[PDB]
């Protein structure tokens, strides 16, 4: 019993899409996922029922340790990105290929270049990124992959690769974006940017990026109502950018909680004291959420193309109260959001707090693998429920 109420003027082809980068490192830890019926079955499969037509994944550069070990968060390297791919397109859903353009998570704060590009200058930096797309792309292209659209780079509010001039960004942004050109012209380039709540701050990025002529068609966003002040700004500071610039805007990221439980032993990250909850946090209250974000970026009009879903199934490998069991699955898969190992790279955050999930509670699919009804929402925002 899930109420959605009917999203007034979807467009039929609005991108209905979910970043499972997470899904290989699980699966390999033992993590099975079922459908409505209870039956283990492909996640994928059950993605592509539940109407789903696109899939992100994170790709890193090198993240792993000089012998090896996985930094965790997913392992995800390109290798991944193509088992993803394949998969997602088997499932008849196109792609969006994330570029960190870092050997780990790259965020407002952390945009470490990846340790190969560590002490280059930066015209050779600028060459080995254009390369690196280049070579990736292709390199998915060739296992068959239906590619829809690059991201350069995650959440680069601040730095790129280890830069932190915009002078300088916008030329690594357009090296990239040389490359996706060159690769296939339908590809559409999205460069993602958070914080929309900032006075002003999408607007000073929008107008920064046409000073030096960046190159790129999609305008994205990361949403959290947690921190992202309310989806009317969300609306407001993205229309804009359309209007002003003439590209397309989404959301690239986004989830809510439905459970205030962590069923996998290491701390979430919501739902917390200070944080806004603007919805109840349960299966309808999560629904809630991810049916208003896709009204708000409907709203902004002909610009608005899609919401993407963050990790919807990043659920528990056993039980909270196996702790040393799982910590060592963590370790050996990277099934958790870092790994010990990724000390060397980040010893500020992963350094000292690697371990499990952090949005177990914030899935579409219950700790046991088997999907939520919120899961319907996809669907239901078309015409509603009855
Ligand atoms: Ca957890």
């Amino acid at each position: 019993g899930l109420y959605v109420e009917k999203v007034s003027g979807l467009r039929k082809d609005f991108i209905k899409g979910v970043d499972v980068s997470s899904i290989i490192a699980l699966e390999e830890s033992g993590v099975a996922f079922y459908n409505e019926s209870g039956k283990k079955q492909d996640i994928f499969k059950t993605l592509k029922e539940a109407g789903v037509n696109y899939v992100r994944v994170r790709i890193w550069n090198d993240p792993y340790d000089a012998n090896g070990n996985g930094y965790g968060g997913g392992n995800n390297d390109l290798e991944k990105a193509i088992q993803i791919g394949k998969r997602a397109t088997a499932n008849g859903m196109k792609l969006l290929a994330d570029f960190h353009y870092s050997d780990f998570w790259a965020d407002p704060a952390k945009q470490k270049a990846p340790k190969a590009w560590a002490n280059l200058n930066f015209e050779d930096k600028k060459t080995a990124l254009y390369q690196y797309t280049k070579q990736s792309l292709k390199a998915m292209k060739a296992a068959g992959i239906d590619i829809g659209m690059v991201q350069v780079g995650n959440e680069t509010n601040g730095g790129l690769a280890g830069e932190t001039d915009w002078a300088k960004m916008s030329q690594l942004f357009n090296a990239g974006s040389q490359a996706v050109r060159e690769t296939d012209s339908n590809i559409l380039v999205a460069l993602h940017f958070t914080n929309p709540e900032t006075s002003g701050r999408y607007a000073w990025i929008a107008e920064t990026l046409h000073r030096h002529h960046v190159d790129y068609d999609v305008f994205a966003s990361s949403y959290y109502p947690f921190w992202h002040g309310t989806l009317k700004n969300l609306t407001s500071v993205l229309t804009s950018v359309a209007d002003t610039y003439g590209k397309k805007v989404m959301v690239a990221e986004t989830s809510y909680t439905y459970t205030a439980e962590d069923g996998d032993g290491h701390g979430n990250t919501a739902p917390k004291n200070g944080q806004t909850l603007n919805n109840p946090v349960t299966v309808q209250g999560q629904a809630n959420a991810v049916r208003d974000v896709i009204q708000a970026v409907s709203d902004v009009g002909e610009a608005g193309i899609g919401v993407f879903y963050w990790e919807p199934a990043w659920i528990p490998v056993g039980p909270a109260h196996r702790l040393e069991k799982n910590k060592a699955l963590w370790e050996t898969y990277g099934s958790g959001w870092a790994t010990s190992y990724a000390a060397e790279y980040d010893p500020e955050d992963a350094g000292k707090w690697f371990g499990g999930s952090a949005v177990d509670n914030q899935a579409l699919f219950d700790f046991k693998g088997r999907p939520l009804p919120s899961l319907h929402v996809f669907q239901y925002v078309d015409t509603g429920t009855p």
